[PDB]
């Protein structure tokens, strides 16, 4: 076979997309191989610039397509390098952006702890004819973390292994694993933005909400009531339009559903205890002091979601 | 005619449009048929790479293209395989990514069971020019169900089928019909989220709408009902502008002008209560002891409505 | 001249841009005319896939170009046929997918009646040199109307007819013509869910605001005003928000205009029946009696709006 | 020099962008030089299609490269057209589609009055090798103002200039100016939509702003305050999610401010004219009959903004 | 080596994202070098225009590839000119469009400072066989700063300096630097409608808030607050659509949850005022009278925030 030495950069990733579970990833990558010797002009290494290659390929130049597994559509391939040894080696250098999926959990919103997860395999030749020798990744590009939406932790990860596929035994009899370099780089989301502008909030509404049994007044409290669940609507459209569009609840949602269903057990325990008099000379107070339960129910019910 | 053996692979599907009735599909086609045999480099089999295939084209040799039928616009090609055989066999692999359309009902949005359809057929030559042997669909990307919008229920089923044409029969006599592949891929929404985000604070809502009718101010229960009509006219921005933008209306659309209804209702029947007296002495209490029948009778119409 | 036969099909109409004027249409064109005779290699007629079309141009075969009028940038053209009959006669297929402008008149929005017009004119030839004997448009694509957006009535009307432009009179003497075909395809707008869930939700919060005659007291009639005033204000978002982006009101703003005058009215009478009286004893009892004549005048008001 | 004589064919004019300072504009250039004499297949003129030219250019045929200066990017040029007469003139057509900007003030933002400017520049060839001789604009595409978003006024204006930059002396002597066409057209907003949704409901509201003065209770005046408060800014947030984004305020941005004063100042007043008494004797009755002279002042403070 | 004089031109920038820290130029690029004389048609310079670069190229002119090492993608390359004096001199020129990234902080944000950065590099070239001699950059579009988003600031600056690849070892000796030119645009974000539309009317509501201690009704406090809340979280909705979508707060979101810590103490101090009354008979009047010092404290708060 042929042995191919990959050297992949990462410039800057964004433009993750919650509900398509895909990301954003530029950069260039550098393949090596080696080849038979040719007679250059010159001792210098002769190089080749972009649109330019596909005359050596013409020719009769072996280039592999080294293909994204997981990425979708096609990269959008930017200058191409072609440079050519007189000794036999071949460089070849190409900067890429595209779209790569990944798995993706998104559970536990504001606290995320994802990979970002590169895949790279040859499109055409399979183990026989092309193997990667060893891959050193470059995520150079480390600044200040606090204007970052990002958290990178760690140095990125490489690891070469060989994907074999049961269709190709059809006509392929006993070479059909294809080798195949994945590269991990792991991220943390920034949490400040979200626990000062979403956590902290639902926090004081909720407050506000246990709020209404200090009252003494029962249509009063009612009116409260429906006044703290109209707020408690305005601030879940509030923050369904700046939280993203994954398709299942975060902890911030559950808080939202949480209020709701506070609010809703504060009606039907006002309305039980305004009409629990045997013939309306019974004050509603003693099923009333809940001021001082309640929230510590709301408490135990959060530390039971959170665990 | 020429056999042509397809093999489609699904990467993973995403990108569904409701109201323009579209989803994106990425994945591979492999089209493998049999021609004349020919003297490639060596025992080995030859392969040509991407933007070379079109090299071998003007030369001479016969490839078909095999379009989608339900695609708009032009699938975004990736890389193009072209493997030659020495004893006659041609396999051509490529990769693609387009907008898929269907008919795609949407009715019962939260519990939606809808398929989604690729169908494949030749854009130049007909059936006795060029047939369909079999197709086997590899919908092997199939993972955990808790984290992804729609659940794939079962396997991919694939049917090979001839269509005619009507208006081909003006210059051709006999050879007017078209084989065609057309792949179904049953799918299930997730309705976890839907039903803990929308449907719940729904009943919550409905349920404080029903809480007026225990108070005893007849001025206060008009500004309670106002209070709670602009709770649900919120709630309904909250859930259109998260909802999508079929055209006609959802089980929480039916839902959200039963709300509006009640609270309408509410308010003629308050009225009504309060203005019955003969002279001003009659109180308000005989017809006002529909709250125990109110919240039967709306659950009568949502039974009837999910019927 | 020479004669060109142009079959249009239609595969799907969406992409209705209301501020834009625009629609995307989706579907096949053919073009036939009749040429000198060639000697294809055996009796069956030769054909030409995609991107080897331009090899033939470049030896000499005559295509003419064939552009849309309304269209905008370029169509996204997929798949192009080039099928050469032996006796002569040339039979060119295309697929394309672009937007295409239209006058589109949006007043009385929810119940439209529009048409949908494509254009076709030959970019290069006039009428001397290039004319279109006939266009049989193929509308085939029909399925039930319960779930699409446009109802497509009847079948869609074809017509053929010569433009003369007049700056081509300064370097042609009396070839300044060309032929234009003309498809008007007519839908109108499906108007079930607007009805149910803008139209309704408007009669019930316009009766609510006229529920606040019913009152007993100035100033929480005043505070109930303001509450419907504000209900109004976020319906009116609600609904701008869903409704499209059209440069001039239609019938649901022209509703929601006339709540407002109808809430300000309210409050002006109000204040002036609370401060009709000569010293403070009289009520406001005479001129508040206009409960059962303020939503006549409105119906009046709307019915003299409708017509 | 060679002289240039520019035909600019105007489609439809639509995607203003408020904050990039862009417009979209379709339409047809025409272009006609005179050259040396050829030799055609017959006395008609020759004429060639799309991405035949190509093949002249590598011939030897001179043309010329007319940019836009101020388009961004690339116009999405359609077909494109060569007609070679062969007493020697060459007629150079295409179809054009970009984004152009322009200065564009936005000021008056419901009352606009701004034009659309075309920029034409060889991006080759000086004065001394290329003269734009005249430019005839065609506009004729005029129909019913009533459903259009842009009025156009008058006839669109065209001027030849020549344009001299600075950075050419370095090694070009005497040859550093470039013929520049600039063709205004000028366009007027309809007031319409927006005078009808957005400026009456602001009369409206502030209106019931000034209302707040006729009650007689302290605190259900602030309450009244605050409601009304809570109103102004739903319909500020209804007017700046359809608005556009223009980085500075508009005549509506300025109505509300004032409105939001107005409450402010409202509620100053009347805390004031509680708080005057001098043992809680006095009534707050001799300042608080500034009912008929706050809404003048409001009328003299919108006539100032005004002019 | 081979020396390069580089001029840039900016046209106008815009595209500015928050999030993803990317901006759009839009402008021409000038690049000249020194190569061997060659016989040209004539005295004059030869001139090549568009699609005609390539033939030269495969003749064998030698051309760099000055690449943009902060744009993501590729840039909208437009027309490209390429212009051969006899004596030796090359000048080639063309026209670009992409997005550049930066590091582009956004803290203080009605109130920013950052710099637009262009980064020039050869992509193929090291230092010992390509140079830049020097740039002057041409920000000559400078008009009125009034109607300008971004207000710049004096004049941009260029710096040439080598960077020093430390991968590029590994195969070539000595000789692993790259020349590199870096532009600085220093840029200030016009503050006028962010102050007059956001920081003011979070004033008026503030000093709203505030308002709410002059009451004499502690359910009637309650609910003032309620609606305070409302009111604010309304506000919160209202920035947050406009404001952009950066990962971390601005000086309005601190200033937002301070207004709701605010209206959280308000609550807490009237509950406490209420209910610190031994046997019921004290009066809330005391600790009510921090009227004059709760804003005093916040105008503390918010002098400690801004420093
Ligand atoms: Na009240
Ligand atoms: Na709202
Ligand atoms: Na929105
Ligand atoms: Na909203
Ligand atoms: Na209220
Ligand atoms: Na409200």
């Amino acid at each position: 076979p042929v042995d191919v030495s990959v050297s992949i950069f990462i410039n800057k990733i964004y433009g993750v997309n919650t509900l398509e579970q895909t990301y954003k990833v530029d950069g260039y990558i550098v393949a090596q191989w080696t080849g038979k010797p040719r007679k250059t002009p010159g001792d210098k290494p002769l190089i080749v610039e972009n649109t330019q290659i596909e005359r050596w390929i013409n020719n009769g130049l072996w280039v592999p397509a080294l293909e994204f597994i997981n990425v979708v559509g096609s990269p959008d391939t930017g200058n191409k390098r072609l440079m050519l040894f007189p000794d036999g080696r071949v460089i070849y250098n190409a900067r890429f952006l595209g779209s790569f999926s990944n798995d993706m959990d998104f559970r536990l919103f504001p606290f995320d702890r994802q990979q970002f997860v590169l895949e790279l395999e040859p499109f055409s030749y399979n183990n026989q004819q092309l193997r990667f020798s060893d891959i050193q990744v470059y995520t150079e590009n480390i600044d200040n973390e606090e204007i970052d939406e990002w958290w990178i932790r760690g140095k990125a990860s490489t690891h070469i292994s060989d994907i074999r596929y049961d269709h190709l035994s059809s006509v392929q009899p006993n070479q059909n694993e294809f080798s195949r370099i994945t590269v991990r780089i792991d991220a943390v989301r920034n949490p400040s933005y979200y626990l000062w502008s979403f956590i902290l909030p639902l926090g004081l509404i909720i407050a506000a909400s246990w709020s209404v049994f200090w009252l003494e007044s029962f249509s009063e409290r009612l009116q409260t009531s429906f006044t703290l669940m109209l707020t408690v609507v305005a601030y879940a459209f509030y923050t369904s339009n700046i939280l993203p569009r994954l398709p299942y609840t975060t902890v911030i949602d559950q808080m939202i559903i949480a209020g709701y269903g506070s609010i809703f057990a504060a009606i039907l325990l006002i309305i039980f205890a305004h009409h629990r008099q045997a013939n309306g000379v019974e004050d509603d107070l003693l099923i009333q002091r809940c001021r001082l339960a309640f929230p510590l129910g709301f408490l135990a019910i959060g530390c039971v979601l959170v665990i």
